[PDB]
């Protein structure tokens, strides 16, 4: 819905012992690819995507994994792993396109699903947050770091979700919230409240 | 409805008859609440203005298609609004009768997926300044907004990537997404945000 239709250039499928996401970045000056340990079989998995398809070994902590992958002639955006306790708006780069979210202190908000475990985590600078592990299908979201530091889906307040969203307040009206947020409010930024109701 | 369009409109919109239905906004500028619209939604220069439990006639001053009322009896949300800077440009929200709409201001041009009935309503940044009150569209998102001197922007081509420039996410490939008769594509990849808002724009 607020899903672009394509994923971005740089990124991938990753199959190993399920289907999911990951994506290719330059970091450190090396091309390497990021996604999440669960979705390998062992350490390895199938890496696909435009001009791509090879098999790669990861380095793991936690959900978080990653690999070299010096074969990559495609785009390799710069992304360094940002600071830890950053918070902001930010993007999952799906294998199925593009969803934008909120990494926020201890929580994570973003509508993801089967097939986006491994989804890289950007900043709106470009800045590599994590990968996604999985969520509560309502928005809560589960985001693994490389340290393998993780958040999970606790109770947040739609008022300090809805800091991260800019926008006049408008009626929530009938927009279904989601079992784990907690509704101090039934008013919220416009940006806010159209994303809630293309869920 | 318009793109992105919230179901209900900003707390502190109204509904504005007279010559034609059109939107307004309400808010408090020099310490006094106003109404503010488009002229050529008045009747001559008055219009009714009404939002719940609030129903008046009022009179405006006028300069192009620029209209703003005072309205003190009114009880409702009435933001603290100043005017932008001029050459003010970046993201902003077209508050319609019909829901609050995002969009962009750049240089000389506007863009958001508007339509009939949405002329009248404010044009806001994301920091609550007035840059205006939305006028009309090509109805591909090529909007004019005038300003409260009367000026105004013009649907002026624009290039894809200058446009690209006010919206974040990573580039992403253009699919089906059909832009915009005003658009010139020169490029055929587009930050995410705004891929995703030119493909919700309906047939």
């Amino acid at each position: 819905a607020f899903r672009t239709q394509k994923p971005s250039l740089n990124t991938v499928n990753v199959v190993g012992s399920s289907m999911g996401s990951g994506g290719v970045f330059t970091i450190d000056g090396k091309i390497k690819c990021v996604t999440a340990a669960h979705v390998l079989t062992g350490n390895s998995a199938r890496v696909s995507g435009v001009g791509f398809n090879q098999m790669l070994d990861f380095d793991v902590k936690g959900d978080f994994a990653i690999a070299d992958c010096p074969n990559w002639q495609g785009v390799a955006p710069k992304a360094q792993f940002c600071e830890d306790g950053w918070t902001g708006r930010a993007y999952w780069l799906t294998s199925s396109g593009v969803e934008p979210g909120v990494i926020g202190n201890g929580f994570a908000f973003c509508f993801t699903a089967c097939g986006d475990s491994g989804s890289p985590v950007i900043t709106e600078a470009g800045e590599l947050v994590g990968v996604h592990t999985g969520s509560n299908k309502q928005g809560g979201g589960i985001v693994t770091r490389p340290s393998g530091q993780f958040c999970n889906v606790k109770p947040i307040k739609l008022s300090e979700l809805s800091e991260f969203f800019a926008g006049p307040k408008v009626p929530l009206g009938d927009v279904k919230i989601g079992s784990h947020i907690i509704k101090d409010t039934c008013e919220v930024p416009s940006d806010l409240c159209a994303l809630l109701a293309a869920k």
